[PDB]
């Protein structure tokens, strides 16, 4: 793997590597607020994330991940449009670099200055690796951002991020609780999409919220002083790694919301 969110190696060349990245079920998508249909089948959203058990953040070159100990049934997603129990293994945010994009879904073309993804996956599927094999192998919880008051339950990952500033660096990074980034709202729109980062699998149930949560302007620049490169190379800052909205294709987006 050589892509990234560079001059040259950025969303629109991915294909050449990923030609699933011209898919019939690619995301992220726009949401057309007014064209989603309210689907009264839907059930509320279940998140339990009451015994989440984080252990490390990463920088992985292309974001910074929060890694959940997944080897049992802890941190679970259910209900919604989904069939069955989808356990958390990491998030991790796409952003920007100001304020006025970042976010990889967008709403009526509006760009928000983040986005997080708390990504799930199927447990009848028994590992992750196999998960993103199937259609309906991964859930994924988006999350807006924007800048206005500071969210105090994500201060504490703001804070690490000097420890893993360049790609491959990582930190212990235990107890921390993803309950302190929902919004207050679990009214959400839903359709089947895929990974937004290489290799862009169609294993995606997006489950996109939305409610945004706040954060500081503070706390966003600090997500913009992490790099994508190593430690002791050419400096790149972590910035404008979302991909932008692909085509919807033969779907539809429901509401789970009137
Ligand atoms: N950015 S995302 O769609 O949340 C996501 N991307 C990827 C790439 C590989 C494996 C899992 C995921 S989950
Ligand atoms: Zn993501």
């Amino acid at each position: 793997h050589h892509w990234g969110y560079g001059k040259h190696n950025g969303p629109e060349h991915w294909h050449k590597d990923f030609p699933i990245a011209k898919g019939e079920r690619q995301s992220p998508v726009d949401i057309d607020t007014h064209t989603a249909k309210y689907d009264p089948s839907l059930k509320p959203l279940s998140v339990s994330y009451d015994q989440a058990t984080s252990l490390r953040i990463l920088n992985n070159g292309h974001a910074f991940n929060v890694e959940f100990d997944d080897s049992q049934d802890k941190a679970v997603l259910k209900g919604g449009p989904l069939d069955g129990t989808y356990r958390l293994i990491q998030f991790h945010f796409h952003w920007g670099s100001l304020d006025g994009q970042g976010s990889e879904h967008t709403v009526d073309k509006k760009k928000y200055a983040a986005e997080l993804h708390l990504t799930h996956w199927n447990t009848k599927y028994g590992d992750f690796g196999k998960a993103v094999q199937q259609p309906d192998g991964l859930a994924v919880l988006g999350i807006f951002l924007k800048v206005g008051s500071a969210k105090p339950g994500l201060q504490k990952v703001v804070d690490v991020l000097d420890s893993i500033k360049t790609k491959g660096k990582s930190a212990d990074f235990t107890n921390f609780d993803p309950r302190g980034l929902l919004p207050e709202s679990l009214d959400y729109w839903t359709y089947p999409g895929s990974l937004t980062t290489p290799p862009l699998l169609e294993c995606v149930t997006w489950i996109v919220l939305k409610e945004p949560i706040s954060v500081s302007s503070e706390q966003v620049l600090k997500f913009r002083k992490l790099n994508f490169n190593g430690e002791g190379e050419p400096e790149e800052l972590m910035v404008d790694n979302w991909r932008p909205a692909q085509p919807l294709k033969n779907r539809q987006i429901k509401a789970s919301f009137k």
